[PDB]
């Protein structure tokens, strides 16, 4: 009857389409390469039928064969134009279907000849969907071919809108071929970009603290043994010191070293550094003089807040401000004029494998964690919390900062009860301590101690393994590197597990389980744990190349992500599971 040119790159040469056309006594020329006008494949051709053809016909050809180029596209056009239509139909959750349409000078925008809806089951693999779609459109072609040949079908223009996808758009999703529709949409819900409407964080910590002071000014802020400071008292004293600090020339992004033991002065010093404008660099006096010297050297801290006791441990490294000298405190008790942005540094903490690296954290990083922490754990002014961790560690940021914005009362943990957890347990039972964070080691011990005061306890760092505890308090296992601010995931331990999961991401953060090629892994499949979102800090101080290494720009996505180097995977219920180091 007529000679037909069948164009395709993916489909076979024995399609139901080809054989059906051949059954009608058509000479079907099959071609799987890009052709030009001179091509012998275009000699005496009546109809061109394209089907998953991965090339564009020259406009010379499309005009010459106008109204005679038919294309089988397994999507409900205008939805999912271009490449991988079925995959993107499932992923973007668009209407499903198959479309036989005309070819124009653009990608899958030509007028429709025939079109019908298709349906994918929640249990179908994407390969099944791909096959079902091809099956459907092939049958449709065989059904409507006679109507198309005689040209009795009225072509109707596509609806406005739809979507388009290019060849490379599926690179990030190359491992999801055998995943189910359900599994795929689940992975989407877990790892897809944040929904619209969100705005950038617009507050610093000392802004929110100063706000909290005006709401609960006479409430106890911090307690050390028999002495205590209210929010108003703490604020005023921190202000007095902060005025003196800013007077010494402290400015945004400037580092200010603090070398003190756990005390009221430490809290005053920290808040004073913030309110002054700079970021505080905590230095444990019990560190070796070597690390202390290095920490002071690496950091650009021109100022050091410390005692006369620990004064000499710095060896005249910097201008010292004595927290016990009344001259170090100004008369002015008012809140200083704000000069900070949320992207200014708030603190620099060090993590020792090599020489210790100064992790840079910004205000918005800390604000996000605190703003998540308060409602998540339902913290109120009624609560009381321990300042347990060394203030050189990020666990102290949890202790001090999260509870101060909740209006709660901090309780300093002295040295005499740092190791004796039975004595600390007595303190907690006496003072009615309700919530706190203990490292995994210490937390596992506190389960042995008989406690009645606690309402919640939070653990993180090393691998949790024990769960059984005497008290009647909720147990929470968290996870996250210092580079991504304290913690990025949190789990409520309800049952015992051989591997206690580290939970789901906190506010404004996403965790992505990627393979070596930085492509998505299906739910339940192991891979490297990548962190994304508000938690990511500025990077390592004075280590730009190492920062570039660990804080990456994803090849496909282009988002800023932190490479943890940890091994993990998502459980079916969304909870993340830690699976040791990569090496």
């Amino acid at each position: 009857m007529g000679r037909i040119l069948f164009l395709t790159t993916f489909m076979s040469k024995g399609n139901k389409v080809v054989r059906y056309l051949e059954s009608l006594h058509h000479e079907v020329v099959i071609c799987q390469e890009k052709v030009h006008a001179q091509s012998a494949n275009l000699q005496e051709i009546d109809w061109i039928v394209s089907y998953a053809y991965g090339y564009i016909l020259d406009k010379e050809i499309v005009s010459r064969f106008r109204g005679r180029i038919i294309n089988l596209h397994p999507s409900l056009l205008p939805w999912n134009k271009g490449r991988d239509p079925v995959f993107w139909s499932v992923w973007d959750e668009t209407p499903k279907g198959v479309t036989i349409h005309l070819i124009d000078e653009h990608v899958d925008t030509g007028d429709i000849l025939v079109q019908e809806e298709i349906a994918f089951a929640d249990e179908d693999t994407l390969l099944d969907c791909y096959n079902k779609a091809n099956q459907a459109i092939e049958e449709l072609f065989i059904r409507e071919w006679e109507n198309i040949v005689h040209g009795r079908i009225a072509p109707y223009r596509q609806t406005a809108g739809g979507t388009l996808h290019f060849k490379a758009d599926r690179d990030f999703y190359k491992n999801l071929n055998m995943t189910t529709v359900r599994e795929l949409l689940a992975l989407k819900r877990l790892c897809a970009e944040p929904k619209r409407g969100e705005k950038p964080i617009d507050k610093t910590f000392h802004q929110l603290f100063e706000q909290q002071v005006e709401m609960t000014p006479d409430h106890v802020a911090v307690v050390d043994r028999g002495q205590s400071l209210t929010y108003k008292q703490l604020n005023e004293r921190a202000n007095q010191l902060a005025h003196h600090l800013r007077g010494k020339g402290v400015k945004p992004d400037d580092q200010v070293a603090i070398m003190l033991d756990k005390s009221l002065d430490m809290i005053v010093s920290i808040l004073a550094v913030m309110k002054a404008g700079g970021a505080y660099v905590p230095i444990d006096p019990d560190y070796p003089g070597e690390r202390i010297a290095y920490m002071l050297a690496d950091s650009s801290a021109a100022i050091l807040l410390t005692n006369a006791l620990h004064e000499e441990k710095a060896n005249g490294a910097c201008d010292i401000i004595d927290v016990h000298d009344p001259d170090s405190y100004s008369e002015n008790t008012n809140n200083l004029p704000h000069v900070n942005r949320p992207d200014d540094l708030v603190y620099v903490m060090y993590t020792s494998t090599g020489l210790a690296k100064g992790v840079m954290i910004e205000h918005h990083n800390l604000v996000n964690f605190c703003e998540w922490y308060r409602p998540y754990f339902g913290v109120t002014p009624a609560d009381k919390a321990l300042v347990y961790s060394s203030f050189s560690f990020d666990g102290s940021a949890l202790d001090i900062f999260t509870h101060l914005l909740a209006g709660a009362a901090l309780h300093i943990v002295p040295s005499e009860r740092k190791y004796d957890l039975d004595a600390l347990n007595d303190y907690c039972n006496q003072e009615g301590i309700t919530i706190s964070y203990l490292p995994t080691g210490a937390a596992e011990q506190f389960m042995q101690m008989d406690n009645q005061s606690f309402r919640v306890v939070i653990t993180g760092g090393d691998v949790l393994k024990k769960i059984e505890r005497n008290g009647t308090y909720k147990l929470y296992n968290g996870y996250g590197p210092t580079e991504c601010t304290i913690m990025v995931t949190m789990f409520e331990v309800d049952k015992p597990y051989a591997n206690i999961p580290i939970g789901k991401p906190i506010d404004r953060t996403r965790i992505l389980i990627l393979d070596e090629a930085l492509a998505l892994q299906p739910i339940g499949v192991a891979g490297e744990l990548f962190i994304v979102g508000e938690g990511l800090g500025r990077g390592y101080l004075n280590r730009p190349e190492l920062t570039a290494e660990k804080f990456i720009v994803h090849p496909q996505t282009g988002e800023r992500m932190y490479r943890t180097g940890d091994r993990a995977r998502f459980l079916p219920d969304g909870n993340i599971e830690f699976l040791g180091r990569l090496d």
